[PDB]
């Protein structure tokens, strides 16, 4: 514990620095070939990119600046690139390279051959305790180090966690977060997962992501969620009225940790309380785990997803791919001058 402290307090150096001052541009569309479309989203698409004459696959994060702009998300955009060239983490993506266009804003980040989570929590269809432990072990430690530098994350579900060749998740999707201090009030999220003190609208902060964690364990844990509903509306109303039924298979402890971190009034809620993250950290069901160990990735994975070779690309759901179009004169060029 004198340990804990010196690690975060220069942790939060970097950060810092690395915050004031980032890096502007660091690399060209054209060093990359095209392979085939990982992810979608409103505004962009993420790919699997070969490095022109370093072999080394990446994921390319592509926006449209068009379609942000066209919708203030400028803010989002920015602060995505902001904090992922910032931050320094075993369980967070690196971001490899930044860099812009007449149209598009571009990153690209390591490729975690793994995929999603929400696969293999589906395709398996639950975990055992200890695979959950693993998992949520390594959450917890990021959102410790998260938190430590006044990040709210807030965007907390299995889609979001790449199974990493050894087992170990990272995480990904730095656009919902936000980097603050005491409340915020932005209505960021998805049903299934959201505090309820977002739902309610009274001004959440960091607490949000031990509750969305819960639920992650829960549901890694269970095969689904524990509030579910058909529309989002019912959701709203049990996510708020704390209706947590467990299934018999829970161990008691495991059962007793959500009673907490499920816990409806924030003053009450794990992570949150006085001896903040120590409560959870410590709470019988993390026994067994060696903090240390895992941060440092030394522990033996539950599970190590099948990789085929440098690309492989299995992992991954198929969609509809169209060609990157780079106008020829460049757009709205002002709006993002510090990207
Ligand atoms: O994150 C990946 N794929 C993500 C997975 N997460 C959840 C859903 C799937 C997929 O989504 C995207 O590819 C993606 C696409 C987008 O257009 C955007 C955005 O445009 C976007 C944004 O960039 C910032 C805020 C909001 C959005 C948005 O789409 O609403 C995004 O955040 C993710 C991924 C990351 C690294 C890697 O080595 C392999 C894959």
């Amino acid at each position: 514990q004198e340990s804990v402290k010196e690690f975060l307090a220069k942790a939060k150096e970097d950060f810092l620095k690395k915050w004031e001052t980032p890096s502007q541009n660091t690399a060209q569309l054209d060093q990359f070939d095209r392979i085939k479309t990982l992810g979608t989203g409103s505004f962009g698409r993420v790919m699997l990119v070969k490095h022109k004459e370093s072999g080394n696959h990446y994921a390319m994060k592509i926006l449209d600046k068009q379609k942000v702009v066209k919708l203030k998300q400028i803010e989002h955009t920015l602060n995505e690139k902001r904090i992922l060239q910032a931050v320094n983490f075993p369980f967070l993506v690196k971001l490899e390279f930044s860099f812009k266009d007449n149209s598009n804003l571009y990153m690209v980040m390591e490729y975690v051959a793994g995929g999603e989570m929400f696969s293999h929590l589906r395709r398996i269809g639950r975990f055992s305790e200890p695979h959950a432990r693993f998992y949520a072990a390594q959450i917890v430690l990021t959102f410790e180090y998260l938190h430590s530098l006044d990040l709210i994350y807030r965007d907390l579900k299995p889609e979001n966690l790449l199974i990493d060749q050894q087992g170990y998740i990272q995480v990904t999707d730095f656009g919902f977060a936000k980097r603050v201090k005491g409340r915020t009030w932005t209505l960021c999220g998805t049903p299934e997962y959201l505090a309820p003190e977002i739902i309610l609208s009274k001004g959440y902060n960091k607490a949000v992501d031990w509750w969305a964690l819960g639920v992650l364990i829960y549901e890694m844990a269970a095969g689904y969620p524990p509030f579910f509903a058909d529309q989002p509306i019912q959701i709203y109303e049990k996510i708020v009225s704390g209706k947590v039924r467990f299934p018999s298979h829970f161990s008691s402890d495991l059962k007793d940790l959500l009673r907490n971190l499920l816990q409806v009034d924030l003053t009450k809620r794990f992570g949150n309380l006085k001896n903040g993250v120590n409560d959870i950290k410590n709470h019988k069901w993390f026994a067994t785990t060696d903090w240390i160990a895992i941060y440092q990735r030394k522990v033996e994975a539950p599970f190590i997803p099948k990789f085929k070779g440098p690309g492989d690309t299995s992992n991954f759901d198929d969609y509809e791919e169209e060609e990157i179009r780079v106008s020829i004169n460049e757009k709205c060029g002002k709006e993002f001058t510090e990207f």
